Order: C-alpha cells, then structure tokens, then sequence
C-alpha cells in the first residue's frame, strides 16, 4: 500500500543527483562552469580577487583559477569537516546568506559548487591561504582524499582553483559552448572594472585575455559595430545607492539585430526579470513625456512601453544587496524593489539627456512612433 | 576576516524563508496553492482520488481537500516522526522518486508541500486513514501541535485535507489571482477525466464544479470558439507506450490570439520546452510531406517548423514517469526524450490526417506556406 516508509528522504547532495533538472541547465556543463565562475567574480567583485583564469581541458574538464582569499580550509566549529569539504558536499551552505563576507555576491543559495561536485565524476582544487596549499579531490561527489598540504606559498598569495570533470550521465552533451563561455567571460571583464579574465582552450589553442575599467558604452557599441544605433554613441546612465547600483547603456536601431543584455551582481538573466521591466518603464516614460512636451506625436498616436523596447539594445547591470531569482540557473530577476528603483533611475536620466539634446531625441521619438503608428 | 564559522549551513526549512524566490513564484501565493493542487492531483492519477476541491477563504487562506489515500499518519522508521510531519516539515522527503506508490506523478523534487508551509505564518491540515481522522498544525513551518486523533470515520472514507495562511511578507501581493486558479482548475478536470474538481472563493460569490468524461477537443473548442480555426473540428491524437503518454489537439487560427497549452503529468508548462518542441517537429515534419507530396509548396520557399507555428492553437498533455523541470515552478520541461516521443506521435497520426481530409490538409497547408512567403 502506501505508508510513512514510502517517503524517502535524499541527503547530501543526491537530491541534485537524483533530479539535476532543478539546480542546471542539462543541455550542457556550462552553468557548472558558471557556478565556478560566479564565485570567482564574487570574491572579486568584494575586492580580493583582480583575475579569473578559465581553461578548457582536452579531457573535458574545467578549471577556474582565481587570486581571492580562498575558500576556507579551517575547521568548522559544527560541522566537524574543513570548510571546503562542507561546501563541496552540503546543500544550502555557503558565505553569503548576510551581506558580511561579500556585499554584492552573485551566489545566494550556497547550492552552487556542491551541484558542480554532485554532477561531477571528478573535482581537484588547490586553495592557498596562510602560506600554504592545499588539495582536495571528490569522485562523485563523495570526498575522495583528505585535506593535503602540497606546498608553502607568500603569505599574501592567495586563492582558489576549482577543477572540475562533468559526469556526461547528467547532461545532453558534456562539450562546452566554448563561443558562449567566452561572450560570458568577457562581460564580466566589463562588468566588474579592475578584474582581469582570462580563457584558454587548451582544445583549439585559444586564448583571450579582457581588461576594462569604464567600458560598458565601448562594450555595447562594439556589439552592434555593424548597424547604426542613435544616440550613436549610446545614452548611458548610473546611480547609486549602497544597497543598490545601476548602469545601463541603451540605443535605438532602425535596421538589425538586438543585443539585449541584462545582469544581477553581474549573473547574466536571459529572461530579464524586473529589472529590465524598470528600464522599459523609465525609458518609456521619459520618452512619452518629450513627445508631448514638443509634440512630436501625431494625433491618436499613442506611444506603449512596447514600441519604445521594439528596437531599443541595452545592457543593463544591476547589483543589489539580496536579488531574488526564480531558479538556480538564475534567468530572471523576481526582485519587486529593482523595478522602481530602475524605473526612477532610467526617467530622470533619461529626461535629462533628451532635454539637453533635443534633436538626438526627436530622432528617438520617431522610431518609437514609427513603431506605434505600425 | 572570512574562515570556515564564516560558512553558515541552513537547514530544516530554513532555505526556503531566506530566498523563497527559487522555491515558488513570490509574485502571488497561487503557486503555493498549485503544490497542494498538485499532490491531489496525483493521487487522482493513480486512481485513488475522485474529487479536489478548492477554497480561497476571504481572511486570504486557501484550503484544498482531495478524498485519496491521506498521506501517511505513521512514524518513518528511519526519521522518527510522523509521516505528516515528515512531508511537511523537511526538503526532498517524498514518495515520488521511484514509481512506486504514484506512476505519473506532477511531483518530483519531494520539495512542494514544505515550500507551501514554509511560506505560511499557519498551515493546518486534516488526514482520513485507518478509520480514525487526524490533525495537525503548523506556524511559521515550525510543528505547533502534535498528531491529535480528532474524531472516527468510516473504512473506505480516506482523503488529505490542507488550509494554509501564506505569510504576506514573502509575496508582492497576498491575494490570490482567481482567473489564473479557476483556469488551472478546469484543466485538471479535463486531463484527468472522471475527476470532479471545485473551486469556491468565498470573496467573489464564485462557485465552481468541473467534471468532463472526454473534454480536451471540446476544451480547445471552447477557448478558440471565438475565432475560426482549421480544421474546424481540431485534428487531435494520443499515443501510449507504458512509460509516456502523450494527447493533444490542434488547430491553425488565420485570425485571432493563439491559445497554446502545454501540460506534463498535468502541471502546466508556461514556456512549454521539449514536448511542445517535438510536436512541432513532428506536426512540420508531417506538412511538408504532405506540401511536397501534392506539390502546393512553391519552390525557393521552404517550410521551417516557424511558419507552421506561426498560428497554431494547441493543447498538448503529456505524462510520463521520470520528467525533468527547470525549477520548482516547472515552467519548461527540459526531458529531450519526450522530444522524440511526442515527434513521431505527431508525425504519424498527422499524416493520417492530412492524407484522409485533403481539402481542410490543403487549407491548413495554405496557413503555414503564406506565413512563409513573408
Ligand atoms: N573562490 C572562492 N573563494 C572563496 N570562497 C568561496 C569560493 N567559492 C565558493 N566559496 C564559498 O563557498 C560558499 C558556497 O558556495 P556556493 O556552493 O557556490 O553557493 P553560494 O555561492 O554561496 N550561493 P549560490 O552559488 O547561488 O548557490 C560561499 O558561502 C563562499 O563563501
Ligand atoms: N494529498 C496527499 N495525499 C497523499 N500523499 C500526499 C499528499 N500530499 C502530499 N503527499 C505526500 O507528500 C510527499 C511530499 O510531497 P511534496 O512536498 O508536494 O513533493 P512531491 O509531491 O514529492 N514532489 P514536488 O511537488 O515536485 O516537490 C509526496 O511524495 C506524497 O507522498
Ligand atoms: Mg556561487
Ligand atoms: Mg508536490
């Protein structure tokens, strides 16, 4: 029949390995190198890591290197294991459920490395932290050796290299998108100014290396080089507010394709959540409000947020104190603060640009009205 | 500094009141709600349930009652506590990771009742098992009363009864959206055919009371009666294999809003993934064998899955043991088995289809082909 007995309890990390649907993307290993990654930027987006050095193995297997404090190789007080053994294999374990060690981390749900090493037939890090390194190995995400020390290191040479085999069993493929991996890695160049990134597939011989300091409106415009965006060079705005930040870069194009990027503590979201709505609203309010104010706008045309957005190309990064997304993968933004923030953020800049450059924006104005008219 | 006391290990149901974001849609408390529909829903599609009927009380609560086989009142053996209390009470304990006790269960992750009292300042429910009724209730997730036994009841009366007050703070609003619940509702009564299903908000007078013997063709019939699709009377199919069944209907609409439904193990699938990807291949697949065969495609144009699609109106229910959803909200199914299965349905009973009613196949083929001339 059917009783208490019936209901099994996973533990550890086989509820990912039983139903890794919930916690990656299945089609290939490329959130699991994400993860890796998000945790690199996070610890330099806090100001302790300036590089993240990713290589692609012929054997299959990503490595992600980066120059930050390390993760913590002390033991925990009640957990009675090191800490990388903790978070390499517990669930909802992590440093960042405060805003103390990181302030705007991408990771939140401490759920992150331990999915990498569940669905990983083999994970190798090296940590250096006090002056020396350590190693670690897993095999199916089960603690495959002890807490090693293989060297001494400079007291102040610190970090974290994260190696990691994808067990092929979890995923439709396990190849790597390397051309997605790279646009990936370059935008978090772009995005946290000061961090240097670097991609090697040891497969195809390549290497990339990005540097930027004040690049998003060089970034966007190098995306659509080919077509003609107005402002051609791209209204960019900014504000901050020491729980929230915003920078966007935004342009109109009569004829191509759209680059329509948006980021939360430098996640990329490919269904754009709240933030981007925030954008739209903003952009579209300042807008309806210069085409009445010089009335551009013929008569019962009216403008929707729809044909402002129908040919507009923007990057949006956001970083905020506690997002909120909608899954591990982390593909849209649910936060309900963001949406105002950005919304008020994007109208007054926005207002301000088309009042001081009233031509430029009538030239905006039309493509919207062409659109609406349509 | 940053050490391993740093790493802080959530646990119980603890995160889930910390990022509730990656475990529900914190939009409304609809998808809490929809946890409860669905574990009553698959004890009617292991036909054990009968009847599920549904309450939106006007102090913002939701009850939902199904006459199942309860879930289970006695102690795990390997947990100690009651079987209730276990399902309600901890992350990834269910019966629904083998197909044991449910065959095609909407259930997966062991995770949806927990996430529903997590998020709920009181949870109080009502069990019928082994003659004797039981109760038990919760505040803030956390155990607030102990397994009474409350009163006798009949051998064969048995069932799962869950009120639960969903705590504002997590929610951007706390009312529930009726049109959204009430056309969830129906569909569980038309997939799940013999099941008697029954809403009643107590705020709006609303009553209702779902019951079809055969609905899916009427069902698209009455939500595309406003426009006029073709075939007039909806090509439909179904194929079983004793792992995966899959039933649809489908139409092509020349004008009007497209309804496009995709279910599995009757959860519905907002932003469809693999099993609406491989009825489209197969119902493409299947027109231009039969566009070439009678020659009525011009050449130099090419049907691509697209123009097809491009005006479909469809119903798609798929069941099958052992899904793979994206998140906790199962918005995409992401199985790329159920591609395949659901392509050569499609492909071969539309066909049949076409090749049997050739002037109402031409018509359709005329939709798809002018779609493509654009
Ligand atoms: N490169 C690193 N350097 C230092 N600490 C790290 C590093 N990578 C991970 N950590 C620690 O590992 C913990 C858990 O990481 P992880 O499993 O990725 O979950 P998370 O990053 O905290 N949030 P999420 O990724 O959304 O599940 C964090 O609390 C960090 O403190
Ligand atoms: N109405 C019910 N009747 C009988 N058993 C139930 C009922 N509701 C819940 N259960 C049991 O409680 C377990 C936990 O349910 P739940 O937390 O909703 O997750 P799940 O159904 O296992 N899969 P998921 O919904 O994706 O998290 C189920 O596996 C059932 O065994
Ligand atoms: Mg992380
Ligand atoms: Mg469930």
């Amino acid at each position: 029949r059917y009783n208490a007995a019936d209901i099994e309890v996973l533990s550890g990390l086989d509820p990912v390995k039983r139903r890794p649907g919930m916690y990656t993307d299945t089609a290939r290993p490329n959130h699991l190198a994400q993860e890796v990654i998000d945790n690199s930027v996070d610890e330099a987006l806090a100001g302790h890591a300036k590089q993240i050095e990713v290589t692609l193995y012929k054997d299959g297997s990503c490595e992600v290197s980066d120059d930050g404090r390390g993760m913590p190789v002390d033991i925990h007080p009640e957990e009675k294991i090191p800490g990388v053994e903790l978070i390499l294999t517990r669930l909802h374990a992590g440093g960042k459920f405060n805003n103390r060690n990181y302030t705007f981390s991408g990771g939140l749900h401490g759920v992150g490395v331990s999915v990498v090493n569940a669905l990983s037939t083999k994970v190798e890090l090296f940590i250096k932290r006090e002056g020396s390194e350590h190693r670690m190995e897993f095999r199916d995400g089960n603690a495959a050796s002890k807490l090693e020390v293989v060297g001494t290191v400079g007291k102040k040479n610190t970090g974290t290299r994260l190696r990691f085999w994808a067990d092929p069993k979890y995923f439709d493929t396990p190849k790597f998108n390397v051309r997605a991996l790279r646009h990936l890695l370059r935008a978090k160049a772009v995005l946290c100014p000061g961090l240097t990134v670097k991609l090697h597939d040891e497969a195809t011989g390549e290497q990339d290396s990005w540097y930027f300091e004040n690049g998003l409106r060089d970034y966007l415009k190098g995306e659509m080089a080919e077509h003609e965006m107005l402002p051609a060079d791209l209204f960019v705005g900014s504000l901050k507010k020491d729980t929230e930040i915003v920078d966007w870069a935004a342009g109109w194009v009569p004829e191509g394709e759209l680059v329509q990027e948006s980021y939360v503590n430098l996640i990329p979201t490919a269904q754009h959540g709240t933030h981007v709505n925030g954008l739209r609203s903003g952009l579209t309010d300042a807008l309806r409000e210069f085409c009445d104010f010089r009335n551009l706008l013929p008569r019962g045309v009216k403008l929707a947020p729809e044909d402002v957005w129908d040919r507009v190309t923007f990057v949006l990064s956001l970083k905020m104190t506690d997002p909120q997304f909608s899954g591990q993968t982390k593909e849209r933004l649910s936060s309900r603060q963001a949406a105002g923030f950005i919304e008020g953020a994007a109208h007054d800049a926005f207002s301000l640009y088309l009042n001081q450059n009233v031509e430029i924006g009538e030239k905006i104005a039309q493509i919207a009205i062409d659109r609406a008219s349509a």
